[PDB]
């Protein structure tokens, strides 16, 4: 034994998409807002991330958070998302996990009906509710950033074989790129992964050329890191089924929070029975996220809605990672 | 299984007298100063202390702490000390403890010659210097709050046995009654411990709520709470031994950093010790702290001295405490 | 960090009197019978016991065990009990402990009404029946080794105080001196504990190496080692209280299953108790075992009775003990 | 918190290829030989495996062992390999890990020079040596089963584009299938994974048709589950570099023990400077295994050698997996 470093994480799976919630092993991180500490992390500790998110600890499609000091009064605690490619500003399937764990472990004093909790992200402070059955969490609704559509139609170019064919782009907290099942020839199922993943990243990269758009408000993030594919379900109590590509080439095991929070737009201004209507969006693996909306905030330059998404996270063990200082791969290695 | 609350501690021992350093299972406490953090703990989440310090988890003696976010400028993380009986404003084995582990587990980036780490009691911030021999920590050298003689001798009381007479009172993080082993007829040895305990608290009671206890600054304290007895040593190296009684009726196995730092800060104001002059305080259990007297500096009332005490802590396992909600002792029990 | 040895235990408490159940950090001991396994432990890897039972890790009292591979036919896993002073051939709170956890953590496939688990002391195999209320364990009901009156009263000795006279001796997993609280002038209360301890061991010494200690079968034992004192209860429910002294000078906080199982196995051979007849033994700490007297069966010398004692254990956290090789107390210390 | 199950694992990475060494959470497994317990595991517990080896805990290319009771005298302990597709009979990169951990953690009492250790696999008992530098493991040589070649030339069929082209087949403890870099057009590097993996499994499956051979001795295992591709290094202190496909479609991050133990055959009967000659075989990721041989056992029907392979394993944290009984994915899910 040597190790030199020792980080305590808690694993969750949020409808299939894993989350490593680091709890103990780094007590304070300087910055004022989560962005300030984020910058500090990305600049000073940075690639603790690599170690936990890459092999031989994690894998390509691994994802996780860091619980921290609030700094902002209000109450609760601070979170910082992360993945094989760096850090997410929001992850939704992270906000659920993080919340579900916190309460289940303690950290947040739990109620009998439903325990509200506000967590500090680098992006906006996030409102998770978590309904509990006397003792334990049943599922979390996380209220999402106002989401909208950037353009109607799209089409550009696809390497093989059709060449052309219409698509669609929107927001969701981060932008997105959505298409249909009928053009390439895919049936979103576990078996065919490679064509989707391999078609996904080239579509991501080649719409970073000049179509690339910045939304009104917040000028820093630009163009696409999230490619999306609908089809509609193979499971009865559902209505759509969809996969999402991102993160140095990784994929989401859940229907995609930020993704779904964006999709359930469109059908607000496209005539599909509007507010407080039931919608259950399911993943490629085949697991459910409930979506529904409330406020519908137009405001000039766009038309937008403030979407409420729900899901379930479960605890899949407790970790105490350590870093043999001779281990030459002690940090990450990418593949 | 079912638990509801699950807290991640790190067992250390510091010349005996172990410390359970809490690391994980609570992420936040807005506080401001580490006393306004301590206050919050005692008036809210005290039910932790009862759990870990008392049986079945802890025992009569048994000491620990909590790592925090600092708020305080620079301050590398900030700490709170706790025992079966309540919370110590400061603790020299508790500090020495926290320091070692923090560096050992990589919570602190470890410097190669000596690692300077600042922690927040908030009995001032404290500057621990952690010596590391290429690979490993050699020893800690914690520089403490200014220490002084408070009132001088005063008169003793009876219940048992005989009204008796002389002793002394002095501060060094908390307030101490420093009396000779002869003055009441004790020999610092395991055979008598029971007596020293039963004696100390009965004293610690009846020299409170009869007298004037106060600190030139920080207000609040107005409580000794710490009874220190002293005789010569059965070790050539050591200069003096001592036991310390506090918290419900619990004893230190280390010479008591705060206790020693207070004693030698009565000397010099006596002339038996001058600046540096190697000092080595011993406990009951053949375990020693290598004191010295660096710099004077009065305290806005009467003259004083900042002392640096030195010692060694060792990591004695990693704990994930959990509390079965049916378990009636869930929050420990007294005896 | 650097440790070299890292052992994985599971803290439980069984009506107080905690048990550290070792689970992980050693995988094998060829032994044959669980005594030939115990032998090996004590003549080799005893340095574990000193570590976990003594300070800094454990304390004066503090009890634990080890889960093993059985070898023995059927036997679901097999156990070894241990304390600060050495190893108990059998223990009713140590058994009740092991049972609960084993089922609780899923080591045993948990049956819904009642879960029958066989463990190997090897003070015989023992049949614990673990009641589970749909989700959770309600209580354990361990059926023990045949118990009996051994020699009857005999005469007491002095050192302190007064030579005195009557008492009794009886077996129930180990050998007990069962004497009244009146017989030496004690009241079973925390205030006196110190006396009961100091008394018990001085007795436990001087009623050994002066007398005839022996078991009709299994040979070897030829040692009491367990002093049991008894008075009436300050509880309506409870029928009798008791304390038990053993191992270097340590006390039980449970009524002492093995201790109680031995006491009521002197009654009936007396006529104050017959088959079933609800019995409830209490400790010093307001904690009770619900005894009964099921079936006779002599012991190849003199008549005897197999008693079933019942109680409750709770999981009080999970430990990964580690031993810094520089740490001079690495293997604990005495006081 | 609920979980119902709680398995303690220790993670390693053996030159990139991960290993989850389960230690605590299942104390005894019935069977006599490791095959008997294996059969028992595969039949009764089975898909604890799925949970730990599949997502959301593990991933497709995850691999691990189970430490157990020896049963066989000799000494030490029992191991059982496992992966997403079931169980391996040998894994070499498992035998190293397992050994490296055991000693590093304790479990096996360690020496000053080199600590021999014999572990019970379902296949033959395995001899790992582990050289240690006063305190810590430097690297393990594991002595491998007698390995040989089944046929010289091969060629069969490849879907695109050449159609034909020569290859080669051998043993290694398990069979294998080896080819060159020059025929399809691949440069074994992280970037191009998919073509190799996708070309690998179809080559695996379509040489399970009737070419399928059983080696002399042990009639149970048949044909191929291991496809292999040499090229030779991009790293100076090496001589070959090679990737290996298997396990429901997974891949090896290390040069492949059983694989390499087979390859370093051929060059014993093909004139390449024979016994006790240095050979370092490196992986697709680019990390070294040392191979060299000793005995060369011809025996009629084949010509064979008993190969000695070396490597390094490092500890990448300690796990305490748990299985929320409501979590619908609580066990595995494949992709
Ligand atoms: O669900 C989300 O919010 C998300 C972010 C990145 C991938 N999914
Ligand atoms: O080491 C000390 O200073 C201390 C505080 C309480 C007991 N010992
Ligand atoms: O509960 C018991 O039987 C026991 C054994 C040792 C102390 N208590
Ligand atoms: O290295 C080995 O022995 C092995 C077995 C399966 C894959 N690699």
């Amino acid at each position: 034994m040597k190790f030199s470093k020792g980080i305590h994480a808690i694993d969750s799976h949020t409808m299939g998409e894993p989350t490593r919630i680091v709890v103990g092993g780094i007590p304070q991180i300087n910055g004022e807002t989560m962005a300030d500490k984020k910058k500090y992390l990305e600049d000073n500790l940075d690639y603790v991330r690599t170690a936990l998110m890459h092999e031989p600890r994690g894998h390509n499609d691994m994802f996780g958070s860091i619980i921290t000091s609030s700094n902002n009064k209000e109450a609760d605690f601070g979170i910082i998302f992360m993945d094989g490619g760096g850090y997410l500003n929001m992850c939704g399937h992270g906000s659920i996990g993080a919340a579900t764990v916190a309460v289940e472990t303690g950290m947040v004093e739990m109620v009998e009906p439903v325990t509200n909790i506000n967590m500090e992200a680098p992006a906006g402070l996030i409102k998770a509710k978590v309904m509990v059955e006397n003792e334990k969490v049943k599922e979390v609704s996380i209220t999402n950033v106002p989401s909208f559509l950037y353009m109607e139609d799209a089409k550009l170019e696809v390497p093989s074989l059709n060449k052309t064919i219409t698509f669609d782009i929107s927001f969701g907290g981060s932008f997105f790129a959505i298409i249909h099942a009928k053009e390439l020839g895919v049936k979103v199922e576990t078996s065919q992964v490679d064509v989707l993943k391999k078609l996904g990243i080239e579509i991501r990269d080649l719409i970073n050329e000049k179509i690339k758009v910045q939304h009104p408000e917040l000028e820093h993030i630009k163009t696409v890191d999230l490619v999306e594919i609908y089809d509609e379900p193979s499971n009865p109590e559902a209505t759509y089924k969809n996969v999402v590509i991102f993160g140095q080439g990784q994929v989401d095991r859940s229907p995609c929070g930020t993704g779904t929070s964006a999709k359930l737009a469109t059908l607000y201004k496209k005539g599909h029975l509007k507010i407080d209507e039931k919608f259950v969006y399911e993943s490629i693996t085949g697991t459910m996220f409930k979506g529904r909306v409330l406020e519908e905030t137009k405001v000039g330059e766009f038309d937008a809605i403030i979407p409420e998404i729900t899901g379930g996270a479960y605890i899949t063990g407790f970790n105490h990672f350590v870093i043999d200082p001779e281990d030459p791969l002690k940090y990450g290695f990418t593949v």
